[PDB]
């Protein structure tokens, strides 16, 4: 009752992949502010951010200050994620919002067994993550996402631009053409807060039971 029509939202996204081929994150985030703004809380676009640095969110801050910005809660968090998030959200000019599931983790653990993260990781990250995401995203008509093509090998055709089939909207992604070099850089030039797990050996940052110990 408060996002745009399906066949709208394929025309914007089609329309945006266009338009903003080759543009800079800051362009596709102005280009997604002027879009998605009206009709600070009041907004119809927010970010996503895993709390392992805050590039994107200082880009949409300077784009848009006050934006939303979605945590996604599992439980499992680092104690250093949680304190990147809150950090975050005292120093930039961002509206955080803790995204948690329904059910907290003792109460998955009585319902399905404890450490379901062990005995089935795609259910639980359905259940912890893909689903609350689905329930925060109904209400908005783009989200912005700090995915880079370099993740993975299979993530090297991500898009600018697209509409994401999974939860039905526009979906934006500035930093896919940035490289590692790139992030550094950007990193150094803006002061910008790092969660301390990644300077202690760390590239990437999740939950505490499915990140990769050095
Ligand atoms: N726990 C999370 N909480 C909030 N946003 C996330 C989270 N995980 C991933 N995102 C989004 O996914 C991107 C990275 O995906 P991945 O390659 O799975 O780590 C981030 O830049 C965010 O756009
Ligand atoms: S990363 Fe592991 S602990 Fe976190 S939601 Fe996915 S399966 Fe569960």
């Amino acid at each position: 009752t408060t996002r745009l029509t399906e066949p709208q939202l394929r025309e914007l996204a089609a329309r945006g992949a266009a338009e903003l081929d080759g543009a800079t994150a800051t362009d596709m985030l102005r280009w997604t502010d002027e879009t998605f703004g009206d009709i600070w809380t009041t907004c119809n676009y927010v970010v996503a951010s895993n709390m392992a640095d805050a590039v994107l969110v200082d880009l949409a801050a300077k784009v848009r200050p006050g934006v939303p910005v979605i945590f996604l809660d599992t439980g499992y968090h680092f104690v250093e994620t949680i304190g990147t998030r809150d950090a975050i959200e005292s120093v930039y000019d961002v509206r955080v919002l803790n995204v948690t599931p329904e059910h907290t983790v003792a109460e998955q653990d009585e319902l399905l067994g404890k450490d379901l993260f062990a005995r089935n990781p795609h259910e639980c990250c359905r259940l912890r993550k893909v689903v609350p995401l689905g329930k925060t995203l109904r209400g908005y008509s783009a989200w912005v996402t700090g995915l880079r093509r370099v993740d993975a090998p299979t993530r090297a055709n991500a898009p600018l631009v697209s509409f994401d089939e999974t939860f039905k909207l526009v979906k934006v992604n500035p930093l896919a053409a940035w490289t590692d070099q790139d992030v550094q850089e950007y990193i150094a030039d803006n002061d910008v807060l790092v969660n301390p797990l990644v300077r202690e050996g760390y590239p990437s940052i999740g939950c505490a039971p499915c990140t990769a110990k050095p």
